[PDB]
This record gives C-alpha cells, sequence and structure tokens, in this order.
C-alpha cells in the first residue's frame, strides 16, 4: 500500500538528505516514513490555507513558497537538527533538478492529500 507515496517520499528524502548533510556537516538521524506521513498530513491543510489550493496544475512558483514554509527539523531524519526549510535544498539544486524537485513535492503532497479527505 501507499507505493507511489514511497517512492515520491524515497526521492525527496535522499535528495533532501544528501543536501542537508553537505551543507551542515551533521549527520541524518533516521528516517521513518510513517512518522513523516503524519507531519504531511498537518502540513497539506496549513500550506494549502497558507497560499493556495494543492492541485495537479498548482504553478509552481506556489509550490516553492510552500518549500519555505516546511521546516526539517520537523521530519524523522532531520529532527530538531538545524532550522533548514524545504526551500534551502531547492536553492543549491541545479536548474533542472530544482524543476524535478517541484514535482517531486508536489506530487507527495497530492499524494497525501488523498488520505485526508473530509467527511
Ligand atoms: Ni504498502
Amino acid at each position: 500500500h501507499m507505493d507511489k507515496l514511497r517512492v515520491l517520499y524515497d526521492e525527496f528524502v535522499t535528495i533532501s538528505k544528501d543536501n542537508l548533510e553537505r551543507e551542515t556537516g551533521l549527520s541524518a538521524s533516521d528516517v521513518d516514513m510513517d512518522f513523516d506521513l503524519n507531519i504531511f498530513m498537518t502540513l497539506v491543510p496549513v500550506l494549502a490555507a497558507a497560499v493556495c489550493a494543492i492541485t495537479p496544475t498548482i504553478e509552481d512558483d506556489k509550490i516553492v513558497t510552500m518549500m519555505k514554509y516546511c521546516s526539517y527539523q520537523s521530519f524523522s531524519f532531520w529532527f530538531l537538527k538545524s532550522g533548514a526549510v524545504v526551500k534551502s535544498v531547492y536553492n543549491k539544486l541545479d536548474y533542472v533538478k530544482k524543476e524535478k524537485f517541484v514535482a517531486t513535492f508536489r506530487d507527495m503532497l497530492l499524494n497525501v492529500q488523498t488520505l485526508i479527505s473530509l467527511n
């Protein structure tokens, strides 16, 4: 179950860890997708309210703004380690990887969002 989400999450984590460890010199903590799923479930409604609805056609610039508000300190693999946000990793990617990272992050949010449809 959640097989597509696993693929997206693993990519997000790999890219994030690689850049966070390189920039800070710190070592990532263990990955816990179960834990991080719950984090994303909380993030989705706040980001939708603070920025705009998360949809497959959301403007890329809006996703990048959402990245500014997502702190790695909240996730399993960087818990309370530093103040870095997802946009800080975006900023260090090359111009091609940047676009793919936007798609990966968006699609991760979209997938998590399908888990939390209203009654
Ligand atoms: Ni499964």
